[PDB]
């Protein structure tokens, strides 16, 4: 037993990963196949950030105007097209490490692996979840524009984000590959609402039901309870309703404990009435919701 | 501002990343030049791991015992040397993915990065310390036999950890790449005391630090403290007494925040004396202790 956070391996993305140089302002791209994916405002002054438009910015731009870095190669640019918030640039060469992939767009609730870059160099990475308001909480500082997340299938690099700018707030948004920001965020320098989060419950049962297995099972109640009667209880502590498919999702889980998802959505009913008294599960003192069932799925069987 | 538990990246380590079986067992193992390392256990049927003898065991074993897969390639083993507890396998072929790397024996309160590996194949990467103890608390479950803990330092891969056993409460021993034991360990499955574990003090200043830098400071107190005063509250809390050595190392945190350290030491024992009382630093609702000041300064500057 024991039970940590756990971000899939990055060597397939590490390979993907290149400065993009325009002027003053760098960040990091994605180079895959022959193109290069990035956040469009590199083409911005940090004067132009403060309301761009991006077209009329773009406009004055030629290939040439475009460095893009791999560790010490050079790539020409050869084509330039803005998609929504993400630019994309032709080269010359396609990326020889270039790896099985797809584009995706994630859902609340879904968790991903990120590669933290800072001017086209892999500084680290780190596992994370998309919150119910499309923000996420990680830790990006300058120069990490551009950085991805990412699933791994078996063989298969699904990419699901892009970083591009951080909230007053300390959370960060950003878009899928095909440039749509994930949320109603902009790229613009100006006051803009995070919204109101709420707890990924699907996720929090998830995460129960990895304590049990690992031994952690003090909170485990004498009750039950019926749906409406939790979602009910959800709405006040500001958790997200639970459906029926969040319930078949977790049956893998009630198989393995054998306990039904309803006897734990009653141990967590309490918790939630209760608090926590001091104690600990899993070492964590509140309540993790930032693994999905795949996820414990994953990490309590052997992938 | 933002702020997560963070791993190197793993590209580098996942080449390394070779299966090695040996009859009925198999686990994961470290090919490098044309050197393979992994856990000597791998020669013992579960009945001998009840009280083995490495050497009458491993008197029985010729090269061609050993079945060494990379993916799908085969090496051809010409040569095994056992030492200590990691048994080492000469091979025709030399990696070619060998990075610069160094063997090193890291010290209680060090971090490193750790790739869990099953049958020779990466799953996963997380962050971890070694403990006072010399135990670590990650997540290693059957197969992961073999995986390997490390950090990466620019260009160079610095190996620190070979998984080997866990103990029955869930923590985890394993040793250097020498294959000594980190902490009074045996490879043998009898009972085995982890011995009482402490928190890593300068590690948990050094998330305070953290915490001030990305905007956390309600608990920044009214006093401040000396030397002796505050060791002797650590004690009490079983906390590692703190040395000048471990206020010098944090100094560069002195530095940016201007914070004189025992100002710091100061809020400490109050949080200590007074618990936290529901309130969250940078969301944690506990005292993080598995970041070093080397850990927080990567992360709070830009490498
Ligand atoms: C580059 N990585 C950076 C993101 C964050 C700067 C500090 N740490 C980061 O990860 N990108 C930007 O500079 C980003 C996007 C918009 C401004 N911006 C911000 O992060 C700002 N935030 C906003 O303007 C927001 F709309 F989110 F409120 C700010 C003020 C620096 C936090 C542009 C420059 C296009
Ligand atoms: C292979 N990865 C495995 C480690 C752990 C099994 C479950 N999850 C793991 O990570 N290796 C072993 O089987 C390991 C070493 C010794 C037994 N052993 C154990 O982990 C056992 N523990 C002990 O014997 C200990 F001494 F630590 F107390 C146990 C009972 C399975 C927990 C050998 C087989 C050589």
């Amino acid at each position: 037993s024991g039970f940590r956070k756990m971000a899939f391996p990055s060597g397939k993305v590490e390979g993907c990963m290149v400065q993009v140089t325009c002027g003053t302002t760098t960040l990091n791209g994605l180079w895959l196949d022959d193109v290069v994916y990035c956040p469009r405002h590199v083409i911005c002054t940090s004067e132009d950030m403060l309301n761009p438009n991006y077209e009329d910015l773009l406009i004055r731009k030629s290939n040439h105007n475009f460095l893009v870095q791999a560790g010490n190669v050079q790539l020409r640019v050869i084509g330039h097209s803005m998609q929504n918030c993400v630019l994309k640039l032709k080269v010359d060469t396609a990326n020889p490490k270039t790896p099985k992939y797809k584009f995706v767009r994630i859902q609340p609730g879904q968790t991903f692996s990120v590669l933290a870059c800072y001017n086209g160099s892999p500084s680290g990475v780190y596992q994370c979840a998309m919150r119910p308001n499309f923000t996420i909480k990680g830790s990006f500082l300058n120069g990490s524009c551009g950085s991805v997340g990412f699933n791994i299938d078996y063989d298969c690099v699904s990419f699901c984000y892009m970083h591009h700018m951080e909230l007053p707030t300390g959370v960060y948004a950003g878009t899928d590959l095909e440039g749509n920001f994930y949320g109603p965020f902009v790229d613009r320098q100006t006051a803009q609402a995070a919204g109101t989060d709420t707890t990924i419950t699907v996720n929090v049962l998830a995460w129960l039901y990895a304590a049990v297995i690992n031994g952690d099972r003090w909170f485990l109640n004498r009750f039950t309870t019926t749906l409406n009667d939790f979602n009910l209880v959800a709405m006040k502590y500001n958790y997200e309703p639970l459906t029926q498919d969040h319930v078949d999702i977790l049956g893998p889980l009630s198989a393995q404990t054998g306990i039904a998802v309803l006897d734990m959505c009653a141990s967590l009913k309490e918790l939630l009435q209760n608090g926590m008294n001091g104690r600990t599960i899993l070492g964590s003192a509140l309540l993790e919701d930032e693994f999905t069932p795949f996820d414990v799925v994953r990490q309590c069987s052997g992938v």
